[PDB]
DNA sequence: GGGG
């Protein structure tokens, strides 16, 4: 097809659009089925961070991508471009015409490292909405640009903006949901479901969350993590916790991210 | 319907 940059796309013809974009944040696929990310491309980006929004829409939970890594890459198509409240709001109806898939940016997928997994042909990506969908030659270019791209990024800049989340020394001050960006410290397993995470991020503070170990199974003793949408347990006497909810999801940095590996580096016990 |  056609795939349109960011701040290229219309917000002036009818017509659905496609494009590639780096992935920097993510909900949980959740029914109210929906799915809502924070995308950014070359054109569009914190420079001299600034996003466009994606909002998936679906008809069941496994149409929707599961985002486990800010910087991995996502192309959509059938897209069609609206302004939300000042960003750019890219709409997608799975359900109808739209489609999705994810590209792994690092050489391996999340869910591949896990299981210690080569990728098929890294013009392959590791999860889809089509019906077993393919690409054409003009991408590889495009998928090999933002790739290098993303690494340029992610490596200079936080991309996770100090301003889209909240440190830990605030969270009990909070009304109602907030993200966080923090050092798991350890991960324990509490049962035959939920593990335990104890979290530390840059403010200092220590908090536990409880993660049910499938939602997400890339947690990791000593990984540094973005978790969207949490809340301060009111509740909490001995021990500080935040809640997290359906739509809630724990997202992981790819390699070269900077503030990634500063927070690894300078959060300890 | 989208920070749900």
């Amino acid at each position: 097809y056609e795939y349109v940059e960011l701040a290229k796309a219309s917000l002036t013809s009818a017509q659905p659009q496609h494009f590639y974009a780096v992935v920097i944040d993510a909900t949980f696929p959740y029914k109210t089925y929906i799915c809502s990310l924070k995308i950014v491309d070359p054109t569009l980006y914190l420079k001299q961070s600034d996003y466009a929004t994606l909002v998936l829409y679906a008809k069941r939970f496994e149409d929707l991508p599961i985002i486990h890594r800010a910087g991995d890459i996502i192309r959509v198509h059938r897209a069609t471009l609206r302004l939300y409240n000042g960003q750019r709001q890219f709409n997608a109806n799975v359900f109808y015409s739209s489609s999705w898939a994810l590209f792994s940016t690092d050489k391996r997928s999340v869910t591949q490292e896990i299981n210690n997994q080569d990728a098929v042909s890294d013009t392959t990506p590791f999860s889809f909405s089509s019906k077993h969908a393919t690409i054409e030659k003009n991408e590889i270019s495009i998928l090999q640009n933002l790739r290098k791209w993303a690494n340029q990024y992610f490596s200079s800049y936080s991309v996770i903006s100090s301003d889209m989340y909240t440190a830990l020394n605030k969270a009990q001050a909070q009304k109602g949901d907030f993200d966080v960006v923090a050092k798991i410290l350890q991960v324990h397993e509490l049962d035959e479901y939920t593990n335990e995470l104890k979290l530390k991020d840059a403010s200092g503070q220590v908090f536990y969350t409880l993660s049910l170990k499938l939602k997400f199974p890339h947690v990791r003793t000593g990984e540094v993590v973005r978790i969207r949408s949490a809340t301060y347990d009111e509740t909490s006497t001995q021990k500080k916790v935040l809640i997290l909810s359906h739509y809630s999801n724990i997202i992981t940095f790819i390699q070269s991210s900077k503030l990634a590996k500063e927070l690894r580096a300078k959060i300890q016990d």
